[PDB]
């Protein structure tokens, strides 16, 4: 899928998380983050197109990716362990990383 | 162990994954794998080994093996909760971080 | 909290998991000691405070952080499954990236 489309998963199943009552409620919302974000790794946004693919840019681009991969690894580790609230918590604090990057990327 | 004893390592398990029926020959497997994997990230490959240590294919090729260890960690969370054949799908697909590396390294 | 601050938290966990006789003390210290990197993760160390943000130097101390963490994934992970005494080996062998950080950035 595209970027922007993977964007819209990521967004749409964070608030599925917010209202969440239970652990495979957010377990299933944090795999299909999974799954967007690992997609989105690939892309080239539109303000780095021009950019050397080994440039640092897109180096550091991708690197958010990976920050955000594993943050939603993390919350899924305490969803598994029925931490609901805690895995809640924890998703809420990944919109600082998704924030971080439209910062400098988006 | 060197980089091609690691490299066979990760070949034949994949085909152990390939055969299996259940989740701990899955798992069995896919640890070994983790284990080459993590080994090989600290290797020179033949066709870099003037470059600097510092140098933008170096630290490419170690970011390939970021993705395998990334994959193969997600199979294993899937080997865990049982779900064998989606497992072994994760697996299958591992095949294009392998041959994405080597089309530029091997 | 400041750099110096999560060594001192890295470095008193690293001595519960070697005297835990069970995989719960095992863990608790094992997730303190995630917290505790991934919020060193975004520290400028001394040595570094003038390079450019975007130096190699920078970007490698921060990948010294993603195998630390990794490596506390995966004994946390053997700490799951109750192999407390194959979790402390892995605890044990974190040293060698202490260790190796150290003398580059220390
Ligand atoms: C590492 C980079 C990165 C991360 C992490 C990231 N984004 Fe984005 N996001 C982008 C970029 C780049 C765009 C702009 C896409 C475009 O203009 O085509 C974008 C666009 C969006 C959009 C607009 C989509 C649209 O229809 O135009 C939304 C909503 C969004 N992001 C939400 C999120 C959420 C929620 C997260 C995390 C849970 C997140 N983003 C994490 C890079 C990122
Ligand atoms: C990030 C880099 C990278 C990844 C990922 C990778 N390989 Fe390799 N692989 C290499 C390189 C480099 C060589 C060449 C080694 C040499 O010539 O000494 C190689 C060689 C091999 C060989 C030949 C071994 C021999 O005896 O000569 C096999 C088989 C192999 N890889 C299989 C795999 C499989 C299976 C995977 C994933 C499951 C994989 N590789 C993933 C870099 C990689
Ligand atoms: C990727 C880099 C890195 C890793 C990994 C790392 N350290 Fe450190 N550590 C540093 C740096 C840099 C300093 C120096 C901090 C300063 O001088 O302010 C330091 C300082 C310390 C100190 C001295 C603290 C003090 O009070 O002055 C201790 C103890 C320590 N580390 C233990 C550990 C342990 C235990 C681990 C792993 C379990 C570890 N370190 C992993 C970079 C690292
Ligand atoms: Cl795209
Ligand atoms: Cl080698
Ligand atoms: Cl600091
Ligand atoms: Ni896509
Ligand atoms: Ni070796
Ligand atoms: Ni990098
Ligand atoms: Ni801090
Ligand atoms: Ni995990």
């Amino acid at each position: 899928a595209d970027l922007e489309d993977n964007m819209e998963t990521l967004n749409d199943n964070l608030k599925v998380i917010e209202k969440a009552d239970n652990a495979a409620q957010v377990k299933d919302a944090l795999t299909k983050m999974a799954a967007a974000a690992a997609d989105a790794w690939s892309a080239t946004p539109p303000k780095l197109e021009d950019k050397s693919p080994d440039s640092p840019e897109m180096h550091d681009f991708r690197h958010g990716f990976w920050i955000l991969i594993g943050q939603i690894h993390a919350a899924l580790h305490l969803a598994n362990e029925g931490k609901v609230k805690e895995a809640q918590a924890a998703a809420e604090q990944l919109k600082c990383t998704c924030n971080a990057c439209h910062q400098k990327y988006r």
